[PDB]
């Protein structure tokens, strides 16, 4: 598919910048017609078909086609894509009150916790119920529309790993951040919305005690904790934590993926459930 090629500076004048990856930039932006703000993401291309820079045209076009999907109060919503020779640039709905991971390092108690786990979990159901699968959910793809409130709004962002799951797994080497996936990633084993909810879990355990549960001192370290299920609830940090809130992640820490709880199973879960 081909993207407006038009010059983006044309239709958007461009301001702080509100992110930054290894092949992509997030700029804050207004445009021009309507005065109205977004967040421009401009992911570099690909120079040649076996160059290792840039991002292929295949997976620019799968994070276009899954976020041309999404319509939901909880997670990023697309508004137009450009492109030119060097970049393709997403003009995405703008997230300025920064990541929930710089929020949790300003633990949370667990009301509050479970009002960002809420709105996590209505997220991440809209995206299982279109079969999409997420595959990077960490605290740092968790954004807060507005910080300075008592509950704070959040979306769910960063669709460069989300896969459509068509026959409920797909085969692919889909790898994100090691604190963060599931042990069938780290096993290059078949993934479908499965994984996800191990994520989920981390990101639980991490709301409520303010430690990673698998992160060892290099990367290899958090892989072979994560294959193993090689985590613990400290008494020190989880000593007035609910065992109704400790039973939610040990469900989801759960390396079966057949046995992990599912995103409905979430979502009716004691501790979540009214
Ligand atoms: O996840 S995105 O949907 O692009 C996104 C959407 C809206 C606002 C964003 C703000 C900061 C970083 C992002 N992500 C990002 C990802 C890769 C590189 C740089 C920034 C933001």
């Amino acid at each position: 598919t081909v993207f407006r090629q038009e010059n983006v500076d044309d239709y958007y004048d461009t301001g702080e910048e509100l992110g930054s990856g290894q092949f992509a930039v997030v700029k804050k932006c207004r445009e021009k017609s309507t005065g109205l703000q977004y967040a421009a993401k401009f992911i570099k291309k690909r120079r040649t078909k076996s160059s290792r820079r840039g991002v292929s045209r295949e997976d620019i076009e799968r994070e276009v086609s899954i976020l041309k999907e999404i319509q939901h109060p909880n997670v990023i919503t697309l508004h137009e894509v450009y492109e030119n020779k060097t970049d393709v640039i997403l003009i995405l709905e703008l997230v300025a009150g920064g990541e929930l991971f710089d929020f949790l390092a300003e633990s949370l108690t667990e009301e509050e916790a479970t009002e960002f786990l809420k709105q996590i979990l209505n997220g991440v159901y809209y995206l299982h119920s279109l079969q999409i699968a997420h595959f990077d959910l960490k605290p740092e793809n968790i954004m807060l529309l507005d910080r300075n409130v008592p509950k704070p709004r959040i979306k769910i962002i960063d669709f460069g790993l989300a896969h459509k799951i068509d026959f409920g797994n797909e085969f692919k080497n889909i790898f994100g951040t090691p604190e963060f996936v599931a042990p069938e990633i780290v096993n290059y084993e078949p993934l479908g919305l499965e994984a996800d909810m191990w994520s989920i879990g981390v990101i639980t355990y991490i709301l409520l005690s303010g430690a990673s549960p698998f992160l060892g001192d290099t990367k290899q370290e958090t892989l072979a904790n994560v294959s193993a299920v090689n985590y613990e609830f400290e008494d020190e940090y989880f000593s007035n934590t609910s065992a109704l809130a400790k039973d939610f992640i040990r469900r989801l820490l759960v390396k079966d993926p057949k046995k992990r709880m599912t995103i409905q199973d979430s979502l009716q879960h004691p501790w979540i459930k009214p």
